[PDB]
C-alpha cells in the first residue's frame, strides 16, 4: 500500500514503483 493516486490523477511512486 504505498502507491497513492493524485486528486484526479493516478501514477506510481516516485520510490514505490
Amino acid at each position: 500500500r504505498c502507491k497513492t493516486c493524485s486528486k484526479g490523477r493516478c501514477r506510481p511512486k516516485p520510490n514505490c514503483g
